[PDB]
């Protein structure tokens, strides 16, 4: 678990705005759709529109796991940006994500999953939601932005300025995996695409067994 | 005038939408602002917000005119582009411009000086609507865009896919000075900031006195 | 012919060795070859190499420009830049330049051409040197180039550093076609890749009947 | 170790004269020197120049590291890259390294410590060469180029256009710490900035008590 000292204070960062807009916007999905092409090994571009682009370029773990989404209907779920992202220079209205790839084929829920979140401010556990889920096997990511969106419009976690907590971050329990964790400020001086990269392993949880736990402190 | 020949061929064009969505959406206008910074010296960079930049640079004709502007109240209207618009990596959240620049001081009119727009679909003389700005002096830029989001939420000028045209241009018509017009479509391959390059020039014109003139064909 | 008010002042450049760093170089040069694709409707993309770059863009005036030179034999001659030449986000080592673009067949001489270059230094023409080229029809910027390398080397035009001269311009004479001519500095805050399209429309003049001159002043 | 599935065949890289270009030329060093300036938290920039390059921008893992050299006097030994190693979006002559960075108080030698180098091909132990240092604590990046520099020059490691080798990975053996690798070659279709990161941990070996192993396929 996150050491405060390895914790990134939300007071240091310039520019906090720019993780707003990232949580604050509406997420990039889609689902059933297959890759088109691909620019690294690593990625993958898909044939999809949305207000912003008709362009989407996704950027996974390795080689291997693009591969193995390459030619598979897939659902994407995604926390996107545009500086930094470039196709070929002559492709405008382009978007960029890490990750949100699962399988389409079964994965998906008549009757959605509520996952309740625990959410524990300045040590007291105050606070408790339900975020929503109709993947089986679902993202860190698309948990992990629903999560951040609540708290966003709820307890002004992101605003378009300073935050409201120091520092936060939340954490995830698998059943038998191990947990991991991702801080939710930023490095002072920071990028959109660099910050996103928490979610190029593409990790995913199953919806089923995985617990949400979220730390903040003023 | 232009040569009915060396004119753009909208069906040529591939990709039309990315131009589309530059006269379809809002135009960026902020009234009584003051530059704040310059990349080269021939652009302006203001501390301007909109719903998808926290920044706008305006590029100039030369580094004269942007000295000109570089310390005084001006007002801004323009199309805006993102893709291929940098002034550093830690600066996103940026948009570009050309020209789009008034001088605020002293150019208001208590009263809109509309315009008049005469439109010749297929050379007969056909539509004819009316513009309005309330600047005594205003830019080609504010007028152009005025008659094109127009012909394009009446008329179809562009959309989402094709064209109803297949050429098509607007004539500037000032009181006492050469008249120009503006193509209306790019070339095959294109990009949004090299065709927005035709107000760069920053080319005023007086609202009071001067006509529009725009043709088309099928 | 410029007036003095008009050239830009060296002493007023920021970074003039990025002018020095152009101009001191070897330049691209390339003798028939054909354009293997296209990026915008008014550049061509060759396969060549050089030190630093497997392909080569260069942007010509327009799609007119373009479209006549595709499927031809051309030779290549020109002062290349690498930042903000995007071709794909994978296209490491390539280059682009502007114009510097001739037909190959029949335009070549059995003995090299030599043009005098006047150069007159605080209005005394007190020095002459030799310009060499093969080609009948030559582009004003390899002419351009070979002044300044020679100009550069020989009286310190341009260094890693600051130059010795405050102002300075070439002016190419051709025999029945009006003159031109190209400042030697560029605005204070400036890019390689916006000064050099000085040769971006391909101006080429007969290196039989073609003069020129050089007015620098301290 | 790598399981031979996990290392990257070399006859699938297209482009893999980019890799080539990386280790046959020059690396940047530069000794005793102080970092100027920052772009983000992570990384640190030096006005430092070599061809091609008056400033050099090096990312090291994380805000911690970068602030722990940042006024330091440091020696820096590392191969850089030019594509994408976007600055200020408006500065040419940029190169962007990983890590490279060492102390330069009380680190260097009388005389150049000499590290045997084994090279197995196709599984037998075939050669072994010298390679050398002056630094105590040494970054795994400034042998690897050397080892890297010596087996392309003496044995084809790489060249412009295919490799005589299929696979190949370096295995760095320090003393009391947990052994590591870097394969030799990238994903099919890489980039030298994401290809480089395998320097970025910014690891330094004791350049008295480590041992080096290369082991190569045909």
């Amino acid at each position: 678990d996150p050491d405060p000292s390895q914790l990134h204070r939300s007071s240091l960062v310039k520019n906090l705005q720019n993780i707003y807009f990232l949580y604050e916007g509406d997420p990039v999905t889609h689902e059933n759709v297959k890759s088109v092409d691909q620019l690294l090994s690593h990625d993958l571009i898909y044939n999809v529109s949305g207000p912003n682009y008709d362009k989407l370029k996704t950027e996974l773990k390795n080689q291997e796991m693009a591969t193995l989404f390459k030619d598979k209907n897939v659902d994407i779920y995604g926390v996107e940006y545009y500086h930094l992202c470039y196709l070929c220079e002559n492709a405008e209205r382009s978007a960029c994500i890490y990750g949100g790839v699962t399988n389409h084929e079964g994965n998906h829920l008549e009757i959605p999953k509520k996952i309740v979140v625990k959410v524990s401010i300045d040590g007291i556990q105050s606070l408790s939601f339900d975020i929503e889920t109709n993947k089986k096997m679902v993202t860190a990511q698309e948990l992990d932005y629903k999560v951040r969106k609540y708290l966003t419009d709820n307890k002004q976690l992101y605003t378009n300025g300073p935050s409201k907590y120091e520092t936060g971050y939340i954490k995830f329990i698998p059943k038998n995996k191990e947990s991991f964790w991702f801080d939710f400020f930023p490095e002072p001086e920071f990028t959109q695409s660099k910050y996103l990269m928490i979610y190029k392993d593409n990790e995913t949880l199953d919806s089923n067994t995985s617990q949400i736990e979220v730390y903040l402190t003023t």
